[PDB]
């Protein structure tokens, strides 16, 4: 029962997703404690943005569970609500080979 | 029976030896619709040249480590290009890379 990246705009609510992480924002410790990073994730269709409460690095392939969408008004956005659950499955990263220098 | 590409000349037949893909450049195409592809390759005593068959392109890496048997020499445009006879083989039998992995940025 997954989806799509640009399908969803802002309302939708209960939402379960695989995607790739691309970029990472900069953090904000709300004097009350927490971690709210918001984040730039998306699937091949497409790009989006999140936000997470104390925990992802790019490179990093997310399983989403029970998150929901809305918009913080510049473009809507993603949350872990009703509990919400992100989980890593796999990695991603950038490779170069080359044959080593000889003699 | 094996023999350094150091001590190789041209017009030599019964050739059996490994070596590694230096470079891949010069690729050339027939219009039976297959491509011959020049590579660079070596060994421990000196590199040296192929012009190799495969349709394929991007298969043939550098780093792939492969074994020449029974195959030839002979010039090609002044430089010395190397052949497989016709009854030996060339097999890809390993590797060596410098791998190198990371994530981007945007």
């Amino acid at each position: 029962t997954e989806t799509f990246v640009k399908d969803i705009k802002p309302g939708l609510k209960n939402l379960n997703l695989i995607f790739i992480v691309l970029e990472t924002g900069r953090v904000t410790k709300t004097k009350d404690g927490h971690e709210v990073r918001t984040c730039k994730v998306a699937d091949k269709t497409g790009s989006i943005n999140i936000s997470v409460w104390d925990d992802i690095q790019p490179g990093d392939i997310i399983r989403m569970t029970k998150g929901y969408a809305s918009v913080f008004k510049g473009c809507l956005t993603l949350y872990t609500g009703r509990g919400g659950d992100l989980q890593k499955i796999g990695e991603f990263c950038m490779v170069y080979s080359e044959v080593p220098n000889f003699s």
